């Protein structure tokens, strides 16, 4: 039930492909008519044979959907569904005794909950972060049944809540794996660089089990690096070890073969090195100052706008951005699957990872804000060891008050609690100073090391000639980087530079916004929204929009609207200046 | 905005046919980011000609419905939607001026907000009953622009809640019909029988607007019957006219034409006459004892299974309950479309009407009161004049409890002080006093005119043996009336007696069942579950119920499976042994 | 209306997007009642804007289709659709006087009827290769209208016929451009090595147009070549250079970049340079011994299954295909995408490439036989400067006919005509020589350089064990190349390595696959069926076919089965051996 870190390099079965489902609108499955809970529902996953008895279901029979995947695109009858749809799998596994067997999900959109051979094993909310279950003493020999039921109804105290602005992908929409472990393994780990020491490695390393106490060993082949250590009787143990690693930067991202060895366990990674400070406006990356040529990427495919989960999906969303010129992606507006991640980071693009705290959130409820800082602290569990990823953000576009600015100050402190060397971000508020001059007021901002915020100058705020006369001001010195901008357009919808979803118009907007972005002082970041046109129960232009908000640089189907091409152009010259 | 009586009898125009849509399930149309209304949704019908300017929709190029209509079985997207759509029609119409125009919808479900040109004419909850806005100063000459947004999510507190066994049929379930009426029009009125008596004919007419005292005539032609009484300063006039007239059976479904006009208005209506009360364990309609060979029928379509609304559709339905052998038929859950009634009327079927006030209604929530009391007064101000109604009932299979009692009696005192005539009845508790022998026991009893109860022994509780084992009895020695029994079968499935969902089961059953209804004291109404298959979320068994309700005697596709047969027999029977 | 070279090279304006479509099954937008053509059908693109006129159609409103794709996956009612489906759209396009504007399609399945602004321009048949109109002196001022009038409608006398085993995907299935020339512009050209001369290059160039007479350069900078030649009466000009450039292989795709430039007009290019012949049994790259790994491909995408058509395509398929460990990949079962070719030529694959002659063609059909032969004439003119093509093949399993070889014959007769330097090839008949040993006997075998065949030891032909019961023999000293083989099996899907269908039976019959191909005298290439799940009409086995050929060693999903690894060991030890 703890997270385990760097899943991939276990000793993994899948149980991915297509499974047995039953869609349940109204929960037939768990409640009966009196709305109470019933035994022999759904989660027993009994085979209807015996015909001399009633019941009103039979997975063995049904449909099936693909595991992983949104529903969403998968069926007509399931594009807007809200509500519960039951996965069903059965499979078999021989598991030695002494051996231990987890089951892991990347993600499950939104409730889960998990019965193997018909006993609950448990509970997850959040859509987008991995949870775990120890099935080692729930196992049969011959058939397993694994039911999951699955539920992305919108609730206004969840994170995120009944309102936003991309598609409500319900499913099972990351790979399932079956890992096994030895009685005591090493769940955890952490190796990066000390803060702001070029010259230190650290980390620590964390079993799990009985044989708590064991010794430890971290091998780096290529920096000739042999550490030992002996874990203490609460399995943990920490080090230092000298060192002049290769840094990791976008342009090469240099990667370091890690093996971790216990007593009974073992695992290898892929680990980079580098620091990251802010000093004053500038961002420093290994010492250097950088721009961030960034753009914004939520987790969907090309060409079918489906839940992204494959290396596949990463790496051609990635060719785009670095077609684009970015040696930056924000990844919006929740954690990513772990292959996004990994692929930005061999690739050479820095990254902004982030919760779906979002708008209307329920700030005063207690369960709100733990559901919210599970998911942070799920977040960085995951990818602390991604050196690519240099900013935390703990929040999106919020109303003001001060129920919100206690609950995301709680979020801004506890990010930086778990990491002290990354970056803490969150959009602020925004502010007229005076007439034609913009500026950022949230006393949130303290508790930040950049000045983030999204402004949509020229789209939603004015025509594009609105840009040629707004300007930024800024009474404090950090960096300055806008998460959001841009505006929307069909490709192959051409037209009059003044007609709106024309490319023209796009392209004229991006011509005279980055314009503007040449005028602030402090910038050192941008990510536009968006690189691709992605799903939105929120736009409902017919033949232009189709549910799909159409501010991407690149159509849903890849193809390069013009104002990709402005863009790009400014990160070329950007590119050169910061050489 | 008050009902109006007789609506098809009226000045009417049809709004009905194909009408532009919007599905909206985020509600974008109606709330911005921050969750607060907005002028400017989508309630403007603002057709998105001048793309110099931002809008996020337009009806003018969006898809269409049918109007009247379930949404669900209009499109596969649609077949699970709940929440929000957005209708919109664009009519003309001429009013002379002093003349009045109003705006009915037969049935929404089931919220809808309703606006003219762009004002909102007000709100709607209930999906079942009609309702009325007054639009004369609110016509513009050449286009006029009707908005309707309907949204069917499930609401804890509504009526029905959360659970229930038919499908979530949205949209804009039946006609919308334009009304003009004179400055000053009869709104409503009623002409029955006098209580228990065959020769006084009672009624009273209530006008609507400024000249409200005017003399009134009432014309029973064929009855040689003309009363002229005069209104009051509130419009009001009652009468009593002593007539001989023939009373309306359901052998002999006699009705006559009635004429009632005011000095300035006049309006025609097909009323019949009968006689209906309890003595002892009979039920007794124009003095004589009758039995209610009935049947249960939802709201829905022959071979297509979408929401009834025509004259056609309960043409179908009825002549299917006349060749089972019916005098009675249960319309369930909910007050179905006037059509149904009417046409149930001049074949001759005795109505039973209820509404959905159905399991874990919010007993201790007073909207939730108001809002089923609202339904109980709709339901009978509508179908007042109906003389084949026999029987309201205020409620279906609830649980026991302190405040699920308080509510029902308040609903089941309105019903009487409404209408002194009909019989008041509602789905009792059960008890078994002894193994074997079962009864009802529930203090709501007392405020009731029958001992009506569901039960579903053989499918339910226990295999078809269990009928045989199955005894009756009752303390009060009111008549007894059995509102649903029965279970399941898909056409053409055959194999053993014993296999459940075959025909040989669902025959076996009803030859069990029925000897089992011919052992118990008292019985005088059986409305057997249910007429035709219908579409339910909660049935599950693939290639058996495909979301369908199984337990109709007729398929969805009209074809008769062998328990229809079984019922007509002993309808043969109770036909002969009570004539 | 003839081909051009490079077209990605020239000036272009891409037509692509989303067109207004109509769905046409009886052809009414083509024939009247009489059966007979008509003016005012849908050619004419005719606005419906005054209803006081009776037309039965209006582009203008109807629904979109994206172009390019297949419409199948498009919508649910097309998925099984075969018939017409009109497209049309509106454009405007700045041609300065004297330019030249050609309308270029990648290609569209089958039949193509074209229309700019109500006039013909001209037909297309067969559904793989792209062809040309010039449209300079119908452009108009303002607003042009494109329609294109396509059908895949099966035809006995077709290529392919009336039976295979993909899907019949219709529509304008890649790319539309417009092409931009001078008056007198370089058409075609063909630069390469002499055959099996590492240091000679040689080649032509075409021009067309008035200007027939010009002087040409031909420069490859990174070579320090720098050609000059003029052209004749007819537009054309042959060169010879003496050169050693760094010869292409897979392990490094060398390319140089080349330029052309006339008097009027210039293009680049990327080109590499490689011999290849046969020797013995021997396939000599260079002049060195190399086995083709490879995998068999057809033109569909990964996720989603509709006609791939992108660089991103083709790069997902390739990149499963390098992690195979190919240095060859089979383009099934016709000419792919020029992208899937440069992605390849790029990438390091050598490519099989073939046109669509399969089953049973009418051989006696001289507009069968000339369809075909323009499909081999198009395909090799396109590809003709891509030196990672080392096989043409004319034909795939035929049946074993007189007629069959003599039209076989002359396409294989054509095919060396037109390149005398690449392989040809084409599945042969086989034969038992005696229990147990198989053979190859076609005498089509003289016109081939390779013995290549298709064989399904273990799936068609019996059990997994039969391979181990088979044995080969030929007696011709020509390298044995097996162009198809393997089984079928769906992911997820465990069991006994004895049960049809499982990843355990595919894994088994690929072990034992492989040993038989060790065994093989001559053996030098094998491109297994299939790379990737792919959509076929004859695979009906529910949940685990569903309309698609299970045969991949990749998963539709992208996952890789069991046997994929089983291949991808024996390319891992082939590598080692050929180094
Ligand atoms: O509408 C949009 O395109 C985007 O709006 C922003 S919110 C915002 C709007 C205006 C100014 C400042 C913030 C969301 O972050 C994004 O998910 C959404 O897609
Ligand atoms: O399940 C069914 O077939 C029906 O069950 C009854 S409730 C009940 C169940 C068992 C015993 C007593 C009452 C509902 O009135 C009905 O709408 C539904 O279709
Ligand atoms: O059935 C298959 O999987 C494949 O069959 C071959 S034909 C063949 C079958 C048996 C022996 C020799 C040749 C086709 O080339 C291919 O398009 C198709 O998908
Ligand atoms: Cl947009
Ligand atoms: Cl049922
Ligand atoms: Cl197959």
């Amino acid at each position: 039930a703890p997270q385990i870190m760097n899943v991939s390099a276990r000793q993994t079965t899948s149980l991915d492909g297509q499974w047995k489902t039953i869609v349940d609108p109204f929960e037939n499955g768990y409640y009966d008519y009196r709305l109470k809970p019933y035994d022999g529902g759904y989660a027993q996953d009994k085979t209807y044979s015996d015909k001399t008895k009633l019941q009103e279901y039979d997975f063995e029979t049904d449909k099936l959907l693909f595991v992983p995947g949104d529903w969403n695109t998968q069926r007509p009858q399931l594009y807007y569904y809200e509500g519960t749809v039951w996965y069903r799998k059965h499979f078999e596994y021989s598991l030695q005794p002494g051996k231990r067997l987890f089951l892991n999900f990347g993600a499950v959109n939104y409730e889960a909950i998990v019965w193997l051979n018909g006993k609950r094993l448990g509970r997850h909310i959040g859509g987008f972060t991995p949870f775990n279950f120890e099935i080692t003493n729930l196992l049969k020999e011959g058939t397993n049944s694994l039911v999951v039921k699955v539920d992305n109804k919108r609730l206004p105290e969840a994170v995120p809540t009944v309102n936003a602005d991309w598609w409500n992908f319900g499913g099972i929409t990351r790979p399932v794996t079956l890992i096994e472990m030895p009685a005591t393994y090493i769940r955890d780990y952490y190796v990066q660089l000390a803060k702001d020491d070029k010259n230190m490695i650290e980390g620590w390393v964390q079993l799990e089990g009985s044989d708590k106490e064991q010794k430890i060993t971290l091998d780096i082949p290529e920096l000739k690096v042999k550490k030992e250590v002996t874990t203490d009787a609460n399995g943990y143990a920490s080090f230092l070890i000298k060192s002049k690693p290769i840094l990791w930067t976008p342009e090469n991202p240099k990667l370091y073969a890690v093996n971790l060895a216990s007593e009974t366990d073992k695992v290898s990674d892929e680990i980079g090195f580098r620091t990251i400070r802010t000093e004053g406006i500038k961002i420093l990356l290994n010492d250097k100052e950088i721009f961030c040529r960034g753009i914004s990427i939520h987790e969907e495919t090309p060409y079918y706008s489906g839940r992204a989960y494959s290396k596949d999906h990463a790496h051609t969303l990635l060719s785009w951005a670095k077609e684009l010129g970015c040696n930056f992606v924000r990844l919006a507006h929740y954690p990513h699957n772990e292959e996004m991640v990994r692929e930005a980071e061999r690739m050479g693009f820095l990254v902004w990872s982030e919760i779906p705290v979002y708008w209307t959130i329920h700030w005063e409820n207690k369960d709100t804000y733990q559901n919210a800082e599970q998911q942070l602290c799920d977040m960085i569990a995951r990818d602390k060891n991604r050196c690519n990823i240099i900013i935390w953000s703990i929040a999106n576009e919020t109303p003001h008050s001060k129920t919100r600015l206690t609950f995301l100050s709680n979020l801004a402190n506890k990010a930086r609690s778990l990491d002290s060397v990354r970056l803490i971000g969150a959009a602020m508020e925004k502010e007229e100073v005076q007439p034609g001059v913009l500026t950022v007021n949230d006393p949130l901002g303290e508790l930040l090391d950049i000045i983030s915020f999204n402004e949509y100058v020229g789209w939603y705020d004015g025509d594009s000639e609105k840009c040629d006369r707004v300007n930024w001001t800024f009474d404090t010195q950090k960096p300055v980087f806008i998460s959001e901008l841009g505006g929307g357009a069909l490709y192959g919808h051409h037209g009059s530079p003044k007609e709106r979803f024309t490319e023209e118009y796009q392209e004229d907007l991006y011509i005279r916004h980055v314009n503007m972005l040449k005028r602030i002082p402090g910038l050192a970041g941008t990510t536009p929204w968006i690189l691709k046109d992605f799903r939105s129960p929120r736009r409902h232009v017919p033949e232009i929009q189709d549910d799909f908000n159409r501010k991407g640089l690149v159509s849903d189907k890849g193809q390069k609207k013009k104002a990709f091409f402005v863009l790009q152009k400014w990160y070329k010259e950007l590119t050169e200046a910061y050489k």
